[PDB]
């Protein structure tokens, strides 16, 4: 198998499920005791906040750049970025290190394509809804149509995530308030539903979404495995 | 702080204590957003495995020593092996990576002489009970010794890491077993245990123990946060 790199930290309790479903993918497809050759950068996520709280994207695409030619040097043969919103600089990082890049958004556009989907909704962070790095992606690689919600529930939604699903919250009239949203935006077009972070999806199980749900963060991880193993997309 | 260079994938279940512990131990200390500079590379287990069953151990301190190699040019700045059994190997490791290599027994040593205590029991893999890697470390830099369980104990011991911890299954039939051998050690004049695989940590809860316990996993993340963070014995 090839040796990924992933680029975590991010937060670190966002990165260990990265590597449970890697180590996971790959026992269950080569047997026994067989586990995920890893390399592993995780930064001091203090330093990237800093950055990223003041805009300084070139800063922080600079940081994760050298932090990925330092795994390539260690021999990692792909990088994974263990987040969502710090896609914003993947470019930095595909340009300057010479590895397969495996996108977060690739990873989702071709679980969406082998769904037969042109059309799909988008929810996650205000930042990550709006920002033309995750759903112009899909578009560059995939023609794919990104929904988003209006700025009225953008805001109610990224007020969910940060005052209560990252402080542990899951209640009812939050989930039922994104069921809402999504069934508002399937009569919209859309085919199904990027749940931008793992939080999301602990929030509305697929039972509670009356769109297909596509939890982007486990795609990337069973995308990873998949590379590593020259699997479909990358055979 | 210093960029901690982690040897894991032996398993990939007992590396994420390691991860989840040293970013929570530097959190603590520095507070706010910080956390961890880790560098990790996880091996595939097969592999390893193989090898000790094959009595190639100088096979596996050539894997494990360009591994440490390929942390240190990745950046890091000192080794955790996260692993009691391949610290039998340890000396390949030490020589030929040489940044300060933080040894699991010495930072155990440290916490027994701590207390106060020089004869312990010592629960781990066979290799770990039956030998003198680690337990002749104990005793050259600490003149500690070790009580380990009866023969077929031993067998029991080593059968519940390999087929259950390093898998997944974790069960009350197993535990409560090694928590029975404990009674017996106390009996027998030992005055502490050493939990001395990096896996029984996440198997017993400390609170069954009739001897006091050190908990290797435990006690070797926070001599990693304590190095990184040039703290305590790190000066
Ligand atoms: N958890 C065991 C791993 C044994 C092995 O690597 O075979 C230990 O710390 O030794």
């Amino acid at each position: 198998m090839k040796t990924i790199g992933l680029l975590g930290g991010m937060s670190w309790e966002s990165t260990i499920p990265y590597y449970r479903l890697i180590n996971e993918g790959i026992k269950q497809r080569l047997g026994g005791l067989h586990s995920a050759q890893v390399l592993l950068h995780s930064v001091d996520f203090h330093e990237i906040e800093e950055c990223q709280r003041r805009g300084e994207w070139d800063k922080t695409g600079d940081i994760l750049a050298e932090a990925a030619l330092g795994l390539q040097r260690a021999g990692a043969e792909g990088i994974v970025l263990c987040t969502n919103t710090m896609h914003k600089v993947a470019d930095a990082i595909e340009s300057r290190c010479t590895l397969p890049f495996l996108h977060i958004a690739d990873a989702t556009g071709r679980a969406i394509t082998g769904a037969g989907m042109t059309r799909v909704a988008l929810l996650g962070t205000r930042y990550t809804m709006e920002q033309d790095f995750y759903r112009g992606r899909l578009t560059e690689q995939f023609s794919i149509n990104c929904l988003i919600p209006e700025a009225d529930e953008r805001a109610k939604i990224n007020q969910i995530i940060f005052e209560e699903l990252c402080l542990g919250q899951f209640t009812e009239a939050s989930r039922a308030y994104y069921a809402q949203v999504i069934a508002r935006l399937a009569e919209q077009g859309a085919q199904g539903v990027i749940f931008g972070s793992t939080e999301i999806g602990l929030l509305v199980p697929e039972e509670r979404s009356v769109l297909p749900v596509f939890d982007t963060a486990a795609i990337h991880a069973e995308d990873a495995v998949a590379f590593m193993l020259s699997l479909e997309h990358h055979h």
